[PDB]
């Protein structure tokens, strides 16, 4: 094995107690792909151009469905050539960014608590990952608290709103502040918008809808959660021309274009399923309302979720995230995601996925409320 | 842009004269995906597990279809966990290998003339690419002619039989020699078996069917050309456990598993289409026979193709590969692949794809034979 790869901690998500298992460690809604997307994929398989190698950077109709989506969704004007890069699932693009953008020894700020997969990308590019310390209840950056020396050396920053695992959301103004802090520096921003569709009390803002957003940032959007297409492996990067062009160049070397039929299904999804995205957000909103109501009534301490598909729950005293994870699976047959892999600041929380039977979730709630005595 | 990415020469394949255009610069057969593979993909889209995230390293049935294929095809016994890694199209896996296997400053031997895409992988891993000089008519390695100092420093070697662009084939014995040369050294081999199905006068051998093959090498196999599934993006690596495990680890960080429905279509292909692979080889065999007959009769100098889908044609005196490429498109409306991007040793050849209408190919032949006067 190479030294570079040896450095990389295993993908943390790469047995149960007596009770029937409830797996609340799941990303991703439980629902099927809308039938219309399925029907169009089925049809796209019979198309001669779809069976064969195509243009590396994607169909014109795909690039166009992307800019159209961003325009009517976020009033963001994008150029199809300069400001759009199709991704083979967003994980692939997110982990590619540092290789494309930074040089050995460059500092990269990573949200703590934040998403697990970024670290690998930084390490694959010989960068130096440094935590962006986010604090409850709202987990927003505090740029004045980042060491002045680190800010100066930072060439890339990941942001994630809605945040995985904390469910925290951003506003136009918090993006304004980030952009103003780093415009005219060599620091760029990657905003991971995987949960863009899931905004409970307010539609989540794009970083690119903030004035000057494209000057500092790209935004990465996934079809996985919004459209129940997680297994399909399709997303896109949008924004800063320089960053987009570097990604595009990287993908001409590591890939030979996206499956044409997958592109057509993606086009169909983006063009026709705005209402469904709304439906998805609403379904998780109430799922959240019911689950957090159960928790609050039994005085279990949690951080209220503002978007995404999870609740960020405190561990009780005398349990860390991994001890509480093992407790819940052993005693309660509830699988949760421990806060630890999400960063140091996740040490005393667990992540709970609401992406299961609107049924199951109720039994899981009653199971958890029984543990109220642990929090005294 | 990052320094690392800036180093990488553009993907060379990332206007016409008066005559109707014949594009002989194409990889990939012209035929459709067999209907049976299509039907099973269509059906696989409706399967709940296929629409969602699955196991990173692939379905058991896929791992099993791979080992079964290798067993009945090449009498090679493989372990499903230890010796099989599914690839998102082989290009992705081929370019990943150096990142997984070598360290900065390690030498990697690349076939000259050989495939275009390897160089990027080496450079992405900060390795030092060095040409493996192959000579006509047979383009086989001569290990005694590699500088003793280079061999000692080499940690990885790419081999490609059938070779792209030269169409050269290997034998069990040439693999025996390679394995004996590097067994017990820290040099590993990656054999690119993209044209495994296309063996004209003899079935192409696996490097893993040679005694001790798995001790030094992995072999990478693609469904693109064999099964007319080039746009689908599916292949696999097979062999050396250490190398396979490094690739598998790399793919847990850069990916989240292969589309389940794509896996099912791939399973179906591997399990049921041995005869079709034979058919494909035979179709290109005769296409080659007819085209090379035309060339030989008019005394146009070429290297006889033994496998793959191309003919490797000499440029006439006073034209290099790029000048001859421009000549053919301008004057003859024939697009060819210039030898140059395939290496220094391709400077005075062009690559001609037989992957077009069994019709077209005849007109392209007569167009080319008219140029016999240039070779005097
Ligand atoms: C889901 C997830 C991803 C990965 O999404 P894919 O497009 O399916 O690879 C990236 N970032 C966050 C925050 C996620 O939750
Ligand atoms: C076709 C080609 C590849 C790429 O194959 P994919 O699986 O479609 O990415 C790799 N090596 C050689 C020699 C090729 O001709």
């Amino acid at each position: 094995i190479s030294n570079k790869l040896a450095n990389i901690p295993d993908s943390y998500f790469g047995e149960h107690g007596p009770l029937p298992l409830i797996n609340m460690a799941v990303g991703i809604p439980d629902g099927p792909t809308p039938q219309g997307i399925i029907d169009h994929f089925q049809k796209a398989l019979t198309i001669p151009e779809n069976q064969k190698y195509g243009a590396f950077h994607g169909k014109e109709a795909f690039k166009q469905a992307i800019v159209d989506f961003y325009q009517r969704q976020y009033n963001v004007t994008l150029d199809k050539e300069d400001e759009v890069c199709i991704l083979y699932g967003t994980k692939n693009g997110l982990v590619a960014v540092p290789t494309c953008v930074i040089n050995p020894g460059d500092y990269v700020l990573l949200p703590d608590p934040g998403y697990t997969d970024y670290l690998a990308g930084v390490l694959l590019a010989d960068g130096k990952p440094v935590p962006l310390n986010l604090e409850p209840p709202h987990y927003l950056p505090d740029w004045s608290k980042v060491d002045s020396q680190i800010i100066d050396k930072t060439k890339l920053i990941y942001l994630t709103y809605p945040n995985n695992p904390t469910g925290s959301t951003a506003t136009k103004e918090v993006f304004d502040e980030a952009i103003a802090k780093f415009k005219g520096t060599d620091t760029k921003i990657v905003h991971d918008f995987a949960y863009g569709a899931f905004g409970f009390d307010a539609k989540n803002p794009s970083i690119l809808a903030s004035e000057n957003g494209k000057d500092v940032a790209i935004e990465i959007y996934s079809l996985s959660k919004g459209y129940n297409m997680s297994g399909f492996r399709v997303g896109f990067a949008v924004g800063n021309k320089d960053m987009i062009q570097a990604l595009k160049k990287y993908q001409t070397h590591t890939n030979a274009g996206m499956f044409g039929a997958l592109q057509d299904a993606a086009i169909y999804a983006l063009n026709h399923y705005d209402d469904f995205l709304e439906e998805q957000s609403n379904v998780f909103k109430t799922r959240r309302d019911r689950f957090e109501a159960m928790l609050a009534k039994a005085d279990l301490p949690f951080v209220h979720a503002k978007g995404g598909i999870y609740v960020w729950l405190e561990t009780p005293p005398g349990y860390d995230s991994e001890q509480f994870e093992q407790f819940l699976v052993q005693e309660k047959s509830i699988l949760v995601a421990p806060g630890k892999p999400f960063g140091e600041n996740g040490n005393r929380y667990v992540r709970i996925s609401l992406a299961l039977d609107d049924q199951k979730l109720d039994e899981a709630a009653i199971r958890l409320t029984e543990l109220a005595y642990l929090y005294e």
